[PDB]
C-alpha cells in the first residue's frame, strides 16, 4: 500500500522515504537494497535516488520518523546548492543525471538494465546517480560491487548484467551513442530535506 | 555518563555508537556532526571513525538499537575484506590511516590540530579518513566543507584551520616529513560491525 502522510514542515509537503521495508516482496533487514520513493499526501509515489553521501539516508517507511522535502527544478544551480561534492567537470551535470534516469531503472528506454531483477537494477542505477552527484570514485566497474556481492550473496550472472550497466550508465558518450536520446519533456526534479541532517533525493518523469 | 551495553552476538563483543546524541555538551539534533565511540561492556571509551560511505551511520547512543563489532587486526587485507572502495594504489593504506589518527583527533602528535574545536577536528580527520577509506573526492582543500560552513556556521577562523588540517593530513609526504612518525606500539584495529547494513569502524591505540 502507498503511504498518505502529511507534512508537518511549512514549504516541505513531500513525503521522502525508503520503501525497502517490512512488507516489501522478499524484504530482509541484513540486505543493503534501498528503493527511495516520494509521494505528496498518498499520491503516486515516484522513484527517487539519494545524493549527499555523507548524510543519513531517508527512513524506511515502517518508521515512526518521517522526512519532509521541498520539490525544486533540477537545474545545475540547485544541484550545486545542495550536493556536497558535484562532478561538474563535464559541465552538464543535470544532462548526465536525466540521462542515468531515463535509462535506468525503472525507464530502461535502451535495455541497459535487461536481465537485472528489480533492486538490483536500482542498487546500479543508484551508483551511477552517485559517480556524479557526490563523484564517488569508479575506476574500473569489473571490481564493481565487490562488497554488495557477499553482503546481497549475488550469482555471477547479476554481477555481471550489474557491472556491464553501471559501465555503459557512466559514460555519456555510451549513452548518447543508443537509439533513444531523452526528450524535453522528459524532466529532472530535486527534493531538498527539511532536515539537514538527511540526504536530498532527486526524481525524473515525463511532464 | 559512558553506555554499558552487553552483546548478545557471539565474536562480536564490542558496541560501536554516535555519543553526539540528547546530552552531549552544546548537542544539536540539526548539525552534521559525529562522535563515534566504541566500547566494551561499559569501559573506557575509544574514538572511533567510520567508513562505508553507503552504509548506515552507527545509530546514537539513546537509540532503542544498537550495533555489535568485532575487533580485527587493522591490515590492507582487512581494508581490502570490508571496504567498498579504498584508495589503495600506493600500498600503503594502513599506513596513511594510522597516520592520520595519530596526527588527528585527539591524539595530535605534531599540533596539526590546535586551535580547531573539538567536534570540528573529529570532522576534519573523518574526512580525512573517508578520503582513503572510501576514496571520497578532494581536488582543492581552499575550497573544502563549503556545506558544513552554512550546515554547521563555521566562522572564519576555525574553517581556515580545518582547510589547513585536512591538507596536511591527506598528504602523505607532509606527514612523514612531521618530527614525531608513528611508533611501531601505536597500532590501527578495525571494528566489523555484524549488521552488514551499517558502516564499520575503525580505531588506533598504544600497545
Ligand atoms: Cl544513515
Amino acid at each position: 500500500s502507498v503511504p498518505n502522510k502529511q507534512s508537518s514542515v511549512q514549504d516541505y509537503p513531500w513525503y521522502g522515504y525508503d520503501s525497502y521495508s517490512k512488507g516489501y516482496p522478499d524484504y530482509s533487514p541484513l540486505k543493503t537494497y534501498h528503493n527511495l520513493k516520494v509521494n505528496l499526501d498518498g499520491s503516486k509515489e515516484y522513484q527517487a535516488y539519494c545524493f549527499n553521501l555523507t548524510k543519513h539516508f531517508p527512513s524506511k517507511s515502517d518508521s515512526v520518523r518521517s522526512q519532509w522535502y521541498k520539490k525544486l527544478e533540477g537545474t545545475n544551480e540547485n544541484f550545486i546548492k545542495l550536493a556536497d561534492k558535484p562532478r561538474i567537470e563535464d559541465g552538464q551535470l543535470q544532462q548526465n543525471i536525466l540521462r542515468i534516469l531515463y535509462n535506468g531503472y525503472p525507464n530502461d528506454r535502451n535495455g541497459i538494465m535487461k536481465g537485472i531483477d528489480p533492486l538490483n537494477a536500482i542498487l546500479v542505477t543508484q551508483n551511477a546517480i552517485w559517480y556524479y552527484t557526490d563523484s564517488s570514485y569508479i575506476s574500473d566497474t569489473s571490481k564493481a560491487f565487490q562488497q554488495e556481492e557477499t553482503d546481497l550473496k549475488l550469482d555471477s550472472q547479476q554481477l555481471q548484467l550489474m557491472r556491464n550497466a553501471l559501465k555503459r550508465l557512466i559514460n555519456p558518450k555510451e549513452v548518447e551513442s543508443l537509439p533513444n536520446q531523452v526528450p524535453a519533456n522528459y524532466q529532472l526534479s530535486i527534493f531538498q530535506s527539511s532536515d539537514k541532517t538527511f540526504q536530498n533525493l532527486l526524481s525524473a518523469e515525463y511532464v
